[PDB]
DNA sequence: GTCGG
DNA sequence: GCTGATGCGA
DNA sequence: CCGACTCGCATCAGC
């Protein structure tokens, strides 16, 4: 549906084979880096010369890219569809909770379909069974309009808790996108900052809320500062139930929210992308603060930041719209 | 797999 | 039973 | 040529 959506497919599913089967991060993020530039490139690819102009696309991809513009097809991705062993690890890390390590175990033990994972359920740890319980749910994506309905209950009940939480939901959502992978929560709390003393059940207040309103149905993990689980919007008179949704709450000091919500609102690769651009600019950018570098190259102390554009002003870049940084 | 060095 | 090692999602 | 490309949390192997 994009101009080299066909090229981008291909890279992509190329990235997650060399995660989930080869076990080589690398090579992943090399795949994903070159779709993402191929993505933003606003012409047609004719050639695997005029891809190899970009950073990124370096001579296999280019090379890949030619027999894909000449045949429609890739010989060595379908290999890898063939190939019992690949696509049983590759289908096994769809759940949530069975990494690449994980699933070479269980496919070496022929454990590789779904119905395996059910029949050797005693194997699997907590996560892994909620992942099985959920396998279908977890990949249906959240329509912008459900989002607004959970961003509702999120904000609301995190108020009913005390009035000066402050709840902002990044991720997709506040990149504008029409439909969502998970929930994203980014939460404060003026009692929790850089300088202060670890104010314990902060999270754990907001989490035990919106699990006595029966939001919040399973937890994956819980800690002081972060909350992996399971959400579900409430359904009216005996119809249709809604499907359960992965949320994440991250617990952030108040003093470094903004740079807290440039890194949870994303993309993860425009986040590669900004923090490569900060090095070249004499900064360092975490989740948590924006720091100079010396002549040494050495870190220096976090500088002020009360806006996103005070992050993209330091780095000297024009400000992106949270619209403009799903890359 | 790519690129800078 | 505790401690260090490792896998997981992001 | 070749080396570079973070963390909180859950679990369990190895004592
Ligand atoms: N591998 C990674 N490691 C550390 N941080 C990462 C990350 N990937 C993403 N992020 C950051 C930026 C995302 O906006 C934010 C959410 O990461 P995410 O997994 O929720 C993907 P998102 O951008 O929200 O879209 P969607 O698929 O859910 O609709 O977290
Ligand atoms: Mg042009
Ligand atoms: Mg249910
Ligand atoms: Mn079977
Ligand atoms: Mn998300
Ligand atoms: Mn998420
Ligand atoms: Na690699
Ligand atoms: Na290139
Ligand atoms: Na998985």
């Amino acid at each position: 549906e994009t101009l080299n959506g066909g090229i981008t497919d291909m890279l992509t599913e190329l990235a997650n084979f060399e995660k989930n089967v080869s076990q080589a991060i690398h090579k992943y993020n090399a795949y994903r880096k070159a779709a993402s530039v191929i993505a933003k490139y606003p012409h047609k690819i004719k050639s695997g010369a005029e891809a190899k102009k970009l950073p990124g696309v370096g001579t296999k991809i280019a090379e890949k890219i030619d027999e894909f513009l000449a045949t429609g097809k890739l010989r060595k991705l379908e290999k890898i569809r063939q190939d019992d062993t690949s696509s049983s690890i590759n289908f096994l890390t769809r759940v949530s909770g069975i990494g690449p390590s994980a699933a070479r175990k269980f496919v070496d033990e022929g454990i590789k379909t779904l119905e395996d994972l059910r029949k050797n359920e005693d194997k699997l740890n907590h996560h892994q069974r909620i992942g099985l319980k959920y396998f279908g749910d977890f990949e249906k994506r959240i329509p912008r309009e459900e989002m607004l309905q959970m961003q509702d209950i999120v904000l609301n009940e995190v108020k009913k808790v005390d009035s000066e939480y402050i709840a902002t939901v990044c991720g997709s959502f506040r990149r504008g996108a029409e439909s969502s992978g998970d929930m994203d929560v980014l939460l404060t709390h003026p009692s929790f900052t850089s300088e202060s003393t670890k104010q314990p059940k902060l999270l754990h207040q907001v989490v035990e809320q919106l699990q006595k309103v029966h939001f919040i149905t399973d937890t994956l993990s819980k800690g002081e500062t972060k909350f992996m689980g399971v959400c579900q919007l409430p359904s009216k008179n005996d119809e249709k139930e809604y499907p359960h949704r992965r949320i994440d709450i991250r617990l952030i000091p108040k003093d470094q929210y903004y740079c807290g919500v440039l890194y949870f609102t994303g993309s993860d690769i425009f986040n590669k992308n900004m923090r490569a651009h900060a090095l070249e600019k004499g900064f360092t950018i975490n989740e948590y603060t924006i720091r100079p570098l010396g002549v040494t190259g050495v870190a220096g102390e976090p500088l002020p930041v009360d806006s996103e554009k005070d992050i993209f002003d330091y780095i000297q870049w024009k400000y992106r719209e949270p619209k403009d940084r799903s890359e």
